């Protein structure tokens, strides 16, 4: 579902994802999705507007826009937690990446 | 490049696939694209607004928008053809598949 975030079933780069696919929008068995990775390690100098932060599990994360890819329902885990309050921020993220300015 | 259409270096699912990414947005060793699926053995009944149908080579190619990922520029081969003149249907396929009505 749309902003809610999943952990993998199978070992990936990344831990957590967010759907950021329409609700509305059928594709039977995958989903598209945008992967998690961890902030603490990373550089601040990164652009937040393309690579936002979010908070899940009293820890920091930034969305990696860049490696957004589909995943077959069958990888999707647990649901660990919804970043639809910050749909304004990922909406702005994905738009930049396609359509610049 | 945004809109230009490649081949792939390595095996794949599929053998072409186009840069999707903005000129502007920087990503070292990386583009965001789309790959192309030949429309022959495809059914018709598959949307094209979600999956536009372009014309290369003599042939008919499905953009297969539900399938977009992140490629590093190690396996971009040859450029094949130039699709900014659809750039409107390829920009509407990618804003319905995530933002929908
Ligand atoms: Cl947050
Ligand atoms: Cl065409």
């Amino acid at each position: 579902m749309q902003f809610k975030v999943y952990t993998y079933k199978r070992e990936s780069r990344y831990r957590l994802f967010v759907d950021v696919q329409s609700d509305i929008i059928d594709t039977p068995g995958r989903r598209m999705v945008i992967p998690l990775a961890s902030a603490r390690l990373l550089s601040d100098k990164v652009s937040r507007e393309l690579y936002p932060v979010v908070h899940i599990g009293d820890e920091s994360w930034r969305m990696m826009t860049t490696d957004m890819a589909s995943v077959p329902v069958s990888v999707i885990g647990e649901e660990v937690a919804d970043l639809s309050h910050r749909e304004n921020d990922i909406k702005n993220a994905i738009n930049l990446m396609f359509w610049g300015i």
